[PDB]
C-alpha cells in the first residue's frame, strides 16, 4: 500500500503545515500537524475543555461506529516550546492520503495549552518519530507510520514541504519526480526516539564550507532551524544590523536586509537554504525589526533541523530495520 497527502502552510510565514486526516466511520476529517519530532496522534475532541477550543474541528468518537475506548489509557505530552496537552484514548480507523490503518490509537485531548487553543488551524498532531516516545500509559501505543509499515510497499515516508506553498507527505514510496539529483542517505540514531542524525557542516552565503559534526533531529513540527551558538553567530554576523535580542527572544535583523543563504552538509552532499526562507517577518505588526529563521539551540539541549531546513529538501524518513534519513535538493 501507499498514501499521498498534500500539506499546506497554516499562514503566510510557514509557521506550521497541516495535512487532512480521516478519522472514524463515517470519516471525520481533521487537519493535523505531522510531527516527526513526537510520537502521539492527538486531536481536539468532544472531550476537550470547552474554554480551550477556539475554531478547531473536533473529533467526536460517539459519532464513529468504529471508535472504541482504550479502557484505562491516558496520555500527557509536553513539547520543547513549553506547549502541552493530555487526555484519554480511543482506537479508530485513520486514513492519510488513501492509506488506512485500523485500530490506530487516537488520543483525545481533555486539556490543551494556550498555544494550541490559539492555533485555530491545527486540529491536532500526528506524530512520526519512533513509537518509543509515545506517551500513552500504561500501554504505550504505536504511531500511524509504525502501524502502517508492514503493509507499505517500502517502509518509508517522505516530507516535501513547500516554501510559502503546499507540499506533500508520501507513505510507502519515493517519488523520483519530486527532487533533483540524487538522495544522500545518512545514519540515524534512535536512542532518544527521534530521527537524530549528524550533519557534516555548514556554509554561510558564498562562504567556505566548515567541516564540523552537528548532531540534531529532523523535526517537521518545529518551525525554525536551531543550531549551536557558534554557527548561528557566524550566520548573523553576515547581516548588517542583526543582533540577538533578549527582549524578543532571539536574533532579529533589519527588515531592509537581504539575507544570505545557509548551507548544511549531508555526508558529502549539500543542501542550500535560500536567504528568503530565513525571514520570519516583523517581530510585531508594522515593526522594521524582523525575526530570524536560524536561532541558537543553546538551552534547548539539542539541535533541531526544523521546517526552515527541511523545506529546502526532499527528505526520506527510512524506517527499515536500520533507519536512515535521506536528503535531496529540489
Ligand atoms: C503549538 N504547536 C502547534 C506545536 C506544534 C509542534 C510542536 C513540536 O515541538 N513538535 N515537535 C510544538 C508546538
Amino acid at each position: 500500500s501507499t498514501g499521498s497527502a498534500t500539506t499546506t502552510p497554516i499562514d503566510s510565514l510557514d509557521d506550521a503545515y497541516i495535512t487532512p486526516v480521516q478519522i472514524g466511520t463515517p470519516a471525520q476529517t481533521l487537519n493535523l500537524d505531522f510531527d516527526t519530532g513526537s510520537s502521539d496522534l492527538w486531536v481536539f475532541s468532544s472531550e476537550t475543555t470547552a474554554s480551550e477550543v477556539d475554531g478547531q474541528t473536533i473529533y467526536t468518537p460517539s459519532k464513529s461506529t468504529t471508535a472504541k475506548l482504550l479502557s484505562g489509557a491516558t496520555w500527557s505530552i509536553s513539547y520543547g516550546d513549553g506547549s502541552s496537552s493530555s487526555g484519554d484514548v480511543y482506537t479508530d480507523t485513520v486514513s492519510v492520503g488513501g492509506l488506512t490503518v485500523t485500530g490506530q490509537a487516537v488520543e483525545s485531548a481533555k486539556k490543551v495549552s494556550s498555544s494550541f487553543t490559539e492555533d485555530s488551524t491545527i486540529d491536532g498532531l500526528l506524530g512520526l518519530a519512533f513509537s518509543t516516545l509515545n506517551t500513552v500509559s500504561p500501554t504505550q501505543q504505536k504511531t500511524f507510520f509504525d502501524n502502517a509499515k508492514a503493509s507499505l510497499d517500502s517502509p518509508v515516508f517522505t516530507a516535501d514541504l513547500g516554501y510559502h506553498a503546499p507540499g506533500t507527505y508520501n507513505f510507502g514510496f519515493i517519488d523520483t519526480t519530486a527532487y533533483t539529483g540524487s538522495i544522500t542517505y545518512t545514519a540515524v540514531s534512535t536512542k532518544q526516539g527521534f530521527w537524530e542524525w549528524t550533519s557534516t557542516g555548514y556554509a554561510v552565503g558564498s562562504g567556505t564550507f566548515k567541516s564540523t559534526s552537528i548532531d540534531g533531529i529532523a523535526d517537521t513540527g518545529t518551525t525554525l532551524l536551531y543550531l549551536p551558538a557558534t554557527v548561528v553567530s557566524a550566520y548573523w554576523a553576515q547581516v548588517s544590523g542583526a543582533k540577538s535580542s533578549s527582549s524578543v527572544g532571539g536574533y532579529v535583523f533589519p527588515c531592509s536586509a537581504t539575507l544570505p543563504s545557509f548551507t548544511f552538509g549531508v555526508g558529502s552532499a549539500r543542501i542550500v537554504i535560500p536567504g528568503d526562507y530565513i525571514d520570519f517577518g516583523p517581530i510585531s505588526t508594522g515593526s522594521s525589526s524582523c525575526f530570524g529563521g536560524i536561532q541558537s539551540s543553546a538551552g534547548i539541549g539539542i539541535n533541531i533541523f526544523g521546517d526552515v531546513a527541511l523545506k529546502a529538501a526532499f527528505v526520506v524518513f527510512n524506517g527499515a530495520t536500520t533507519p536512515t534519513l535521506g536528503f535531496a535538493s529540489k
